């Protein structure tokens, strides 16, 4: 299905995946099998400087949830934090949005932003303003 974000993933560079990483171990502090549910997210969503609701709340886990039970594991999260930034992932509709640079810069700071990315070094980089 997802092929394409899935294995994006994957070709995402070592920064990428070690500084995601960094942002996951806050992230799903806590959780029972370290996903990120409503409440874990929730507690993230609000630390940015919002707070959604518990219905909304559940809509975007699924939305990017693969198995559809209600969490997030950490593929599942470069899947939909890879096209995040790229502004890909379904759309700018409701008013809701959700942007990974913003996110990281919450669970580290600003390293996820200038020195997060390295693909833009060499490899191949879409959608990087
Ligand atoms: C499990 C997981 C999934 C998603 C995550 C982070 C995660 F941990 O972030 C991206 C999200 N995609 S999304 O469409 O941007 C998006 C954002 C929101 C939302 O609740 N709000 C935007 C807000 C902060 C405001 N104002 C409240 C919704 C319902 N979708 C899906």
């Amino acid at each position: 299905g997802d092929d394409i974000y899935k294995a994006a993933v994957e070709q995402l560079t070592e920064e990428q995946k070690n500084e995601f990483k960094a942002a996951f171990d806050i992230f799903v502090l806590g959780a029972e099998d370290g996903c990120i549910s409503t409440k874990e997210l929730g507690k993230v969503m609000r630390m940015l400087g919002q707070n959604p609701t518990p219905e909304e709340l559940q809509e975007m886990i699924d939305e990017v949830d693969e198995d559809g039970s209600g969490t997030v594991d950490f593929d599942e999260f470069l899947v939909m934090m890879v096209r995040c930034m790229k502004d890909d992932s379904k759309g700018a509709g409701a008013g809701v949005r959700i942007s990974a640079d913003a996110m990281m810069q919450a669970l580290l700071g600003a390293r996820a932003k200038e020195s997060l990315d390295l693909r833009a070094h060499l490899k191949q980089v879409k959608k990087e303003d």
